[PDB]
């Protein structure tokens, strides 16, 4: 089964800065890093959603509808492990 050693970190972002938020994973095979955000898959055409690398999200010019959960998903065909952390966005 995968497992993930370092998980999203929870933070409190200010409205239209950036927030990163990373995972990291361990398996044979190589897990891959999904993201959820309140229970919806974090899209991949999003101009200022941008998934780095395999374990890095980094979201640019944060809304107030930003705020939520969000899962790091690792999988492989042997199982599927989670990690959650609470973004909160409030304005100046």
């Amino acid at each position: 089964p995968p497992v993930i050693r370092q998980g999203p970190v929870n933070q409190t972002v200010a409205v239209d800065g950036t927030f990163v938020l990373s995972c990291v994973a361990t398996g044979s095979p190589v897990p891959t890093i999904l993201w959820r955000k309140d229970g919806v898959l974090v899209s991949t055409q999003d101009s200022r959603i941008k998934q780095l690398e395999n374990g890095v999200l980094q979201i640019r010019y944060a809304k107030l509808g930003d705020t939520g959960r969000y899962t790091c998903i690792a999988s492989t065909p042997s199982g599927e492990a989670t990690w959650s952390a609470y973004i909160e966005v409030q304005a100046g």
